[PDB]
């Protein structure tokens, strides 16, 4: 197995999930980790469990000559500046950049121009499509088992945002807002599943429950914690997103349903084991419901135990790394492009704007 | 048992469901049926199974001296004119008037003035709240078991509109549109459950699938067959409605979820037995999902077999009749008032307008 040397820029929560997944893939060697918070470097080094060179600044990692590929897992509002440095570095390194790829309309416009002239693989790390149960419903939709598709519903019911370094995720300025930070994944799935582009978005949401009295270094937390979104698409399909960040009692965290003119399909995805009751491992299900003849078929979709244990996104990060590896080695394309990243972000920003202004937003 | 003599104005599909439910209630006697379609009279008479007087015109039924109470189950666009004749008749008869109570903004304004001066019970027959599983979740919400309520989602996945006499239900002018005809029930449940009034509605929907090969003197149906709706409320709660009229493969026809800041509750309601596979009786469920401690509780909500067999609305029409009986006997209130009927209609009209204009509508 050809060795790829990975550099991690950002060494927090999600970086450690990247570490655990790369450990499952022969040929993967972390050589370099950059993070301006020493305790993050220590904790990530322990997770890696073998010697790496650490850096406080990403520019030193880029100049290190230690790496064949990068992973960026720093806070959302830092993604553009890190990417700009990579583009100007002359290293020509591949990049897996965590979602959201950026956090504002200005950032998005700039990244679009810059990324156009960069030739190395740039993959946006929206991994949800590779969850085995999600893959089944995408294959169903694309194969025509559902007929012509008209509707897509995504319901996410989960716990409040977790505690992060410097509390970065508690503020819209740093995150893009909830509909970008948490929901870009879902807007991307909408494009993928419907194979269509959005034309109009409306959202209603509020900051109603979570983190209400929390101030950090003189700032008040201002993130939406529940919302509904309706998205219209060019081809006369429509999708709906429901989010609650205070519905963590729900055994199933995600429900995704697709309705076509020949059938319906629905996946239910359990809470990750590390957040659920220690005890009852529940499996994800896919239920296919043809219009005629009546007779829904439901089955469980198992994930390999090691793939599943390595992350909190139901095996998806592992398949993302297989895909990125093939891109680095020039044996595969980038499945999730900058342009996918930009569309999902602009959809999320349009949603955040709709929530504020109480009006639908055109795209 | 105190006898109530019922007059039916409109003797089609839903009237026969009224007949079957009144048959379960001691003291109920149908004496009079008015319908301008002879075949409807015959078919309803057979359902009743005992001699009744029949009329082609409702005015003759009102003058008959045969009745203590009325049920109106004629096409939606006729409800107002029949009610006006009852109000001006001087009979002072109680009325159970099928939903939607009316079909346009003008009708609604007129009915509001007229109904104010009428003193006999006028009950709008939105019965869904009395479905045993729906009753449980309303009791849960109102009792505070969920904490403060923030979100309400209603998903209806069902078969295309059934065939009616004169195909009345295939046209928006005659129905109020899909969001009035089919969805007034749901908008009313939103008001009931949230105990709040709507301020803004947005809906996306289309006529995408159904009734495309049905031609009626050269006209096609113009009714929506799928939609999403978001409703904001005065108190900063929000609800979402999802409708598909071409999702009849779904084992569960209705899903309703309420999310509060202490817990979530969710009911699933099966397709009525005469529309589903002959064979698998599925029960309705209610699942209670507290935020803390984790531990969802799910149970079946059984309905009495006779109550269930008498209707296609999961036992609800029977409890509606018990309620209306008490109103007629002067011993109970009208649970679902004209004003409830008018609000649900105005909500639906606003949704129909939003679908057309691609903008949110104020209330
Ligand atoms: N794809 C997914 O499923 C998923 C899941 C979780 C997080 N994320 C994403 O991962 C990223 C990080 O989130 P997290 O949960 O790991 O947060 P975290 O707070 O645990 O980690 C962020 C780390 O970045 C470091 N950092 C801050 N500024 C930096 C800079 N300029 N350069 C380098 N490092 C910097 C911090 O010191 C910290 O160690 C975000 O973009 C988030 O959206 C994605
Ligand atoms: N609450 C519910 O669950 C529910 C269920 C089904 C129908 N409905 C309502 O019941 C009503 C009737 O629908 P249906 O499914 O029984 O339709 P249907 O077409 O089966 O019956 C309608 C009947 O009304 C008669 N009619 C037509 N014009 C009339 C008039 N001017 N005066 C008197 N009768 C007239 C027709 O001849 C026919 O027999 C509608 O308002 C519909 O919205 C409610
Ligand atoms: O739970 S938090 O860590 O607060 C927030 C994160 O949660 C999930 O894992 C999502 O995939 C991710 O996109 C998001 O950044
Ligand atoms: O199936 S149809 O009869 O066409 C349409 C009817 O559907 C259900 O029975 C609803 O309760 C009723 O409101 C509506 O009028």
């Amino acid at each position: 197995a050809q060795t790829i040397r990975y550099g991690l820029i950002g060494a927090g929560h999600m970086a450690r999930e990247h570490v655990r997944n790369l450990a499952l893939i022969p040929g993967s060697l972390i050589t370099a980790v950059a993070d301006p918070t020493p305790s993050s470097l220590e904790e990530t080094a322990r997770e890696i469990g073998y010697d790496v060179q650490t850096f406080s600044a990403h520019k030193d990692l880029l100049a290190s000559g230690l790496v064949d590929a990068l992973v960026i897992a720093s806070p959302n509002d830092t993604h553009l500046e890190i990417l700009k440095d990579i583009f100007a570095s002359g290293t020509n390194l591949p990049v897996l950049v965590e979602k959201p790829v950026c956090t504002s309309a200005e950032q998005a416009d700039e990244l679009e121009e810059l990324a156009a002239t960069y030739t190395a693989p740039v993959w946006v790390a929206m991994e949800y499509r590779y969850m085995p149960p999600v893959q089944e419903i995408i294959q169903a939709a694309h194969s025509g088992k559902l007929g012509n598709i008209h509707m897509l519903s995504i319901v996410e019911h989960r716990f409040p945002f977790l505690h992060k370094v410097d509390a970065w995720n508690r503020f819209a300025e740093r995150t893009g807002g909830t509909l970008v930070e948490k929901c870009c994944h879902f807007f991307d799935l909408m494009r993928l599943i419907l194979q269509d582009e959005p034309t109009r978005i409306y959202a209603s949401g509020g900051h109603d429950v979570n983190h209400m009295d929390e101030v950090y270094d003189g700032l008040i937390s201002d993130m939406v914690d529940n919302a509904y979104v309706i998205v219209d698409f060019k081809g006369g399909r429509r999708a709906m997103l429901e989010l609650s960040m205070f519905a963590e009692g729900s055994k199933f965290q995600e429900r995704i349903s697709i309705v076509g003119d020949a059938a319906k399909i629905e996946t239910l995805i359990p809470v990750a084991a590390n957040h659920w009751i220690e005890g009852d491992e529940t499996e994800a299900t896919v239920e296919f419901s043809p219009r005629s003849p009546l007779g829904p078929e439901k089955h469980e979709v198992p994930v390999d135990e090691a793939v599943l244990a390595a992350g909190a996104h139901h095996g998806s990060t592992y398949y993302e790394h297989l895909g990125y590896r093939k891109a680095i080695l020039g044996e595969g394309p980038v499945d999730v492009t900058v342009a996918d990243g930009l569309q999902s972000v602009r959809m999320g920003l349009a949603a955040e704007q709709s929530i504020i202004e109480g009006r639908a937003v055109e795209l």
